[PDB]
């Protein structure tokens, strides 16, 4: 059983070479699966399939739609020729399986709304241009992209479609008008436990706890550390949320989490080795990317618009672009970023080498 | 007459060089035509005179005021200490041709609005200053400039007046807050054929279809393959509107091909090298630029501007900044960008060199 | 008396020595001096001595609430291991000292909210990380950062609250929905003339004019052509409020004037060495921030927030970005930007050198 459980964890490096050896559909699934597990980061085809599972929990339609964005961004990008180590481990499937899965979630047209799969595909097509051109952008200066290419065809999408398109109408997003009546009496200890994993689910858009459940078992697969981290993200998320008297049934929902989770998964131990200094920065990021998801949810909801991840993007540019003279708050290079544990190897050794 | 057809094609070079002997007054009636025919990326004064007979066939009124931008915007990088041969090529003109026209077509008090003549030559000083600043910026990542310097002192202007200045009210730009009520049985094949060249004429703001067939026919002047690819990229956006079930009004004034005319040009072969694989892609990128133009439009409605031609500036340069690794998929450098059939002839040199 | 006069201008480089000897809480009450003058580019302790007493003249709530965010903003700098030489010319404080100031301005609540020192504090605490990533952005290209790190962070937090946040709501940014009704005959030249200095305290969002005067008694005491440009900017964006038939009442309250004001500081002489063309340069400058502060103050209403000094910011980085082939338009290198008198000494020897 050990050898089982090293040989699942991880990235799945023995899988990927042995998958090397063997014919194109097989690789080609191996990138797809490793593509839905990107978006929490996880570069692993097991904890891709557990992740299809729970958004199966969630909506079969909206994993059928997710899937089949990932289908369609793999195929393209091997048709633009990009660099098939990127495309290998996913880094081209998993911006359209949030396209995929978010233009169901905003649809007003309901669940099997066949006619969706146009612009999901099509949609998904403009997912490799815009994660090349940015990874251009930002690989200049050693920065990840993150889900800036889903962000940016997502808003595009649902601003070129909106509320009154005669074929595909998007949902009404409302800005808020009127102040909210909070009853603090009634906030629930329970329900507020329950936002943690929800918060985990709405990374893929998902309200159910079990979906949220299923991506942090998807997560622990991949890295213990990553599991927790994206925990105490989302809890943060909460806590800001009520810091700022957030609607009790916006906290239980998990939108307060999910950008938190995203940003405390990716600055701690992902792309900046994992020390106490920077888990406590990771823990500032949190909050800050839960203040700034409400801002920019606010202010995107005058557009008509929704936040989605843009926060998380931007928060967490923000926190790498930063620069201390702290030895002990070290920035990845982009090329030994695997997962917290390997990170964290990585790190100690290059520190041993700087002494 | 092949002679004086082989002179009055492409650049104009001979006469380039003959000019630069002549009076600097002469010099200076060439660059302006060079930069009203730059907008269409046409460094032509023939091509110039011919656009601006065009915009005289729509309105004399916005003739006088583009006109009138240009001749502020090169003066005033004359002032300003220019490259002398990016002033002689029509580069420090053309936005603020754009800045004019469009300054009066977006005018809320009527034609011949004496008044309106001085915040055009306001905006029209401020073109240089954003199209060098711009050119810096861009061109550290041999990246072209586009209309970007007109785009942001478009929007600059019409959001500092809007439409309730007591002095120049702009037009009121209302979203839309109804679905619209489309009868595909009253969509005409003709209106549809027509809205071809009324995309060519709205690159300038000019719903005529005989202005643009002028423009055309100035297109065609300078590079038969720049016409070619003018007249695809409008007949996509025709096509990307329909897609969207937009009103027939709107992609019949041409508002949905004059975005995607001018990216099919730019990535047709101009600041592309010419293959079948790029003229694909210049397809894709004027069907993006459809879709990005409706998506802008809708957005930029909301804060009560207009979209101009923000889409086609965003989505060519994110085609730009876009690599693959096919060797036929080639981005000109912009030192040696003219015109697609010398562009092709420098790709396909370069080629040999490399092989 | 001259001794202590030459003591007590510029920068005061001298006490900086001695400080430097001293023990590490007078050296810190002098971070937050500087911190507090470098608001208006001055890195002058006694000048920030005299803002402080400009602002308790005004508000003694937004001087509180502004020295804690100075305060906040040092001493994070301090944990975060930032340059020490930025933290003590005081470039780690102003941009917190404008959150705090601009926090308790932009309150619904009223004055001596206390409760309103906890966002204050929080981000007090986010505006070093912005200090640092923004320093990193814009060093590689040698442009300052001005007070964008104090925008974002405000834009932010007033997005993230909100005029209906039940715990800290904010002013309602309300948008022009019909035409103001000016009456030329009731413009007063008294008025007009008190507006120069209520657009120098507006700078710190002060209205009092008083509160205007000590401020350019303050800039005064540091450099007199930075008062000078101060005061210009401020009467040019009266010249361009008047230009477009703004609402009296706006040039009355300074808020046409201290964008501009910040923007002929900052081009005439101090990041840019001060000739007769950059005079001009810095009063173009200061036309064009007036312009675009009226654009972006229409724009951002739509979303419901203010423009602040984002005008400023991107103005006068389009003027420093620009490039011209004058020699006498020269851009001051970062490392040796002080104040215009020295300034301008440095450059007259560089150009010795140059020829
Ligand atoms: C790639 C291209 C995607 C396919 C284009 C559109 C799907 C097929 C046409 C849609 C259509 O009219 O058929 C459905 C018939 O009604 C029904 O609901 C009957 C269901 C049968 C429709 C076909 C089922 C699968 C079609 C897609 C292929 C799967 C590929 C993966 C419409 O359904 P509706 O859109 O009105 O839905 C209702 C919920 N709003
Ligand atoms: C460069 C500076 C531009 C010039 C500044 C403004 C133009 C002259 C003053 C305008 C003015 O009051 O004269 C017009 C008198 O009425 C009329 O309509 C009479 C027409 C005569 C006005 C002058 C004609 C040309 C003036 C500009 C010089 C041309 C340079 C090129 C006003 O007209 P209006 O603005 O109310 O228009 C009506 C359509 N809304
Ligand atoms: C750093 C952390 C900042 C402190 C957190 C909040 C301040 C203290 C609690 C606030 C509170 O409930 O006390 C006040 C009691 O009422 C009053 O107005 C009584 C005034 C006494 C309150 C305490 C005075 C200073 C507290 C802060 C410490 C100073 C550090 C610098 C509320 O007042 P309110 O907020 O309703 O104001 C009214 C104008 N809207
Ligand atoms: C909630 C929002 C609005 C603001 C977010 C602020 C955070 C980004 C701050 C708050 C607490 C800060 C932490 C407080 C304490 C430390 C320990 C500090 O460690 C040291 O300086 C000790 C000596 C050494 O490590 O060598 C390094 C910075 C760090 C992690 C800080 C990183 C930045 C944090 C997380
Ligand atoms: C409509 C919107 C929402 C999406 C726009 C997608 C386009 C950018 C795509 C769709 C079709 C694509 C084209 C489909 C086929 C090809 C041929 C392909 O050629 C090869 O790989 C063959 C071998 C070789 O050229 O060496 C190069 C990419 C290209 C031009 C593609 C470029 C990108 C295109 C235009
Ligand atoms: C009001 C808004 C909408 C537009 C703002 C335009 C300004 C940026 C322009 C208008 C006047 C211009 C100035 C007009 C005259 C001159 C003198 C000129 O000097 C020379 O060329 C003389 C020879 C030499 O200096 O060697 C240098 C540019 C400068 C300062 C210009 C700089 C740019 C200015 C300030
Ligand atoms: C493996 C690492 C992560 C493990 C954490 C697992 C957390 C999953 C627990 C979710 C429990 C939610 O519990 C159930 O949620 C559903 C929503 O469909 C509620 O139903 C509404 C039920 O009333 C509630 O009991
Ligand atoms: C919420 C509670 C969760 C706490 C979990 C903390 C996870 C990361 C913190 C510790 C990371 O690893 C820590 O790195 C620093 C390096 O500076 C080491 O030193 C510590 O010995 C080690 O514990
Ligand atoms: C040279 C390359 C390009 C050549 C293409 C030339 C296309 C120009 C054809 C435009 C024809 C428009 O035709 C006319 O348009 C006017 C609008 O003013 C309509 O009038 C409304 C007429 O009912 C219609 O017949
Ligand atoms: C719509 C219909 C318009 C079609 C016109 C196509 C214009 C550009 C495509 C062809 C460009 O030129 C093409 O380049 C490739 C290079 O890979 C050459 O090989 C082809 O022989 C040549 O035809
Ligand atoms: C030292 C360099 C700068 C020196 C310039 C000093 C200018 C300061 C003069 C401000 C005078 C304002 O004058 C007073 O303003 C107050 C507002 O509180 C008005 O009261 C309303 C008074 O009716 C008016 O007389
Ligand atoms: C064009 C293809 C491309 C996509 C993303 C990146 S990248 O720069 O973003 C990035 N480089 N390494 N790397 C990255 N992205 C990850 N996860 C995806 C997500 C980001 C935000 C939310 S999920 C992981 S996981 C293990 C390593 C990495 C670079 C190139
Ligand atoms: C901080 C509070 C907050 C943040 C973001 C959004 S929001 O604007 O993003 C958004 N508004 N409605 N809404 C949103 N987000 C969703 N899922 C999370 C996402 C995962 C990836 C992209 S969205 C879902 S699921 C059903 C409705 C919605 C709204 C509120
Ligand atoms: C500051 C002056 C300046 C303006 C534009 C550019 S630039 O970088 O934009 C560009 N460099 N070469 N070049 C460009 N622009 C063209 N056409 C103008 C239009 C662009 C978009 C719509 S019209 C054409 S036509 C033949 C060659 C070119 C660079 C510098
Ligand atoms: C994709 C559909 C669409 C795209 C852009 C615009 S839009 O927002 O650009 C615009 N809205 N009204 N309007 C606009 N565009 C015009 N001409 C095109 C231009 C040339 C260069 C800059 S604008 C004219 S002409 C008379 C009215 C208008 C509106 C709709
Ligand atoms: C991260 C800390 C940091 C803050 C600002 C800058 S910086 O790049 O902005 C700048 N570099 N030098 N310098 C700057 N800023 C000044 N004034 C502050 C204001 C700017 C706009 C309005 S007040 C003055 S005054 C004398 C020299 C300078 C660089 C680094
Ligand atoms: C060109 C005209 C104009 C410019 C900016 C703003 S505005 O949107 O900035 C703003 N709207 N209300 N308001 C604002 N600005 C203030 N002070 C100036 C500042 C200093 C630093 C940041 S704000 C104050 S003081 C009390 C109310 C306000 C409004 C109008």
């Amino acid at each position: 059983f050990p050898k089982a459980l090293g040989y699942v964890t991880g990235d799945m490096k023995e899988l990927a070479n042995q998958l090397k050896d063997k014919p194109v559909v097989l690789q080609f699934i191996d990138w797809i699966l490793r593509g839905i597990s990107q978006v929490v980061f996880v570069n692993n085809p097991v904890s891709g399939i557990l992740i299809l599972v729970g958004l199966l929990v969630q909506n079969p339609w909206w994993a059928l739609t997710g899937w089949l964005g990932t289908v369609v961004s793999t195929l393209m990008a091997l048709l633009l020729s990009q660099d098939r180590s990127l495309i290998a481990s996913g880094l081209y499937g998993y911006n359209a399986t949030l396209v995929g899965v978010l233009m169901a979630v905003f649809s007003d047209k309901g669940d099997y709304f066949w006619w969706l799969l146009l612009p999901v595909c099509a949609m998904s097509m403009t997912c490799p241009i815009f994660s090349s051109a940015l990874n251009s952008v930002l690989s200049k200066w050693d920065l990840p992209v993150f889900t800036l290419p889903f962000n940016m065809a997502l808003s595009m999408y649902l601003s070129a479609t909106g509320h009154y398109n005669p074929f595909f109408p998007a949902k009404l997003v409302i800005p808020i008008t009127t102040a909210p009546q909070i009853s603090w009496s009634d906030l629930s200890a329970l329900e507020l436990l329950k936002s943690i994993p929800v918060g985990v689910g709405q990374i893929y858009g998902c309200d159910n706890p079990w979906t949220g459940g299923i991506f942090l078992g998807a997560i622990l697969l991949s890295s213990p550390l990553m599991c927790l981290h994206a925990a105490i993200g989302s809890l943060l998320g909460i806590a800001a949320g009520l810091s700022l008297s957030a609607p009790f049934e916006n906290i239980y929902f998990g939108l307060w989490g999910f950008n938190s989770s995203l940003a405390c998964i990716a600055m701690g131990g992902m792309f900046m080795a994992l020390t106490w200094q920077t888990h406590l920065l990771a823990l500032g990021c949190a909050l800050f990317t839960a203040y700034l998801g409400v801002g920019m949810a606010n202010f995107m909801a005058e557009v008509g618009l929704p936040a989605c991840t843009w926060p998380f993007c931007l928060a967490t540019l923000l926190f790498l672009i930063m620069t201390t003279k702290n030895s002990n708050i070290y920035k990845m290079p982009l090329s030994k970023v695997t997962y917290p544990e390997e990170n964290r190897i990585f790190y100690l050794q290059a520190k041993k080498r700087m002494v």
